[PDB]
């Protein structure tokens, strides 16, 4: 049950005049591409604290890894769905190396040794990222929806043929030079508990095969992620503002905004 919205004040949008002229904002399968300029985020932020979301955002710290903490989860309380409650996830095999970063109110973090249900208790989203990044602009409740992937900053411009999907038939991730709709990355993804969940066990389970028969994705967990993500829609795509490399790529001018980016 969603209760109703507040009187709000904001320029009316305009049916004869086009969001962005310069990209694509909605897919073939009318799921939006978030790109700055088509979201009022403040209509959107009273849509999902009315329903109280929770978002997770998980990552992974193994090895030398475990340096990129404090930078990420410090930028991700600048910029990471500031006025909503999120509970960091930390994965890693160094517990005593987890930075001890300061926290806004209704944040949380778990750290979690390596070497579930859990989520479907504790938050309505999963954001899943890598951790040698940093957050340099707003990340905010525009990307929740039940499964999203991220346009990777190398080949949204490309043709299908280009991507690097893998291409090999005998791999579970394989997809043939006439399929394919983008090129997500694999250090980019989310959407609900039960969705991300469906995606990875799904992946998991291919990958289990393709180790059986002897063979390995060209890109690993990301080969697999294009599969799954061809295969099941997903019903937002992030566009590259949400992960680029700016030192690799520089600064586009269709790109109004670098939210997150990689560390040198
Ligand atoms: C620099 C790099 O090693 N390769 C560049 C490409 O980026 C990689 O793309 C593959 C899939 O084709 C994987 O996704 C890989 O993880 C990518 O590299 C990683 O992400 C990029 C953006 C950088 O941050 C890099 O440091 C990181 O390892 C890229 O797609 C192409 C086209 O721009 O150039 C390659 O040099
Ligand atoms: O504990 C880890 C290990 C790897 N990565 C990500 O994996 C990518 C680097 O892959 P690489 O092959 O260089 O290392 P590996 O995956 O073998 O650990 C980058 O996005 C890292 O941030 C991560 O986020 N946490
Ligand atoms: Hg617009
Ligand atoms: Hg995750
Ligand atoms: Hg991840
Ligand atoms: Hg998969
Ligand atoms: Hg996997
Ligand atoms: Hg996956």
């Amino acid at each position: 049950f969603m209760v109703s919205l507040p009187r709000m004040v904001y320029p009316q949008p305009k049916v004869l005049t086009p969001c962005r002229k310069d990209v694509l904002v909605v897919t073939p399968w009318l799921a939006p591409i978030v790109w700055e300029g088509t979201f009022n985020i403040d209509i959107l932020n009273e849509q999902f604290r009315l329903q109280n979301t929770t978002i997770g955002l998980t990552v992974f710290a193994i090895k030398k890894y475990v340096a990129f903490l404090k930078l990420f989860l410090e930028t991700a309380e600048k910029h990471f769905m500031v006025g909503h409650r999120v509970h960091y996830y930390v994965f890693t095999d160094q517990p005593a190396a987890v930075p001890r970063v300061t926290l806004g109110t209704g944040r949380q973090l778990s750290v979690l040794e390596v070497r579930e249900r859990r989520f479907l208790s504790e938050v309505d989203y999963l954001v899943c990222v890598d951790v040698d990044m940093e957050f340099r602009d707003h990340v905010g409740v525009e990307i929740l929806t039940p499964l999203f992937g991220t346009l990777h900053p190398g080949f949204y411009g490309s043709s299908r043929e280009a991507f690097t999907y893998e291409r090999r038939p005998q791999s579970q991730a394989y997809i043939p030079k006439d399929e394919g709709d983008f090129y997500y990355l694999g250090g980019f993804f989310g959407g609900s508990v039960q969705e991300v969940q469906r995606l990875t066990r799904a992946c998991h389970q291919a990958m289990m095969v393709d180790q059986a028969n002897g063979i390995e994705a060209v890109w690993h967990d990301e080969s697999h992620l294009n599969k799954y993500l061809l295969r099941h829609k997903p019903t937002k795509v992030l566009s590259p503002e949400y992960l680029w490399d700016q030192q690799l790529l520089g600064w586009p001018a269709v790109l109004r905004k670098l939210r997150f980016t990689a560390v040198p």
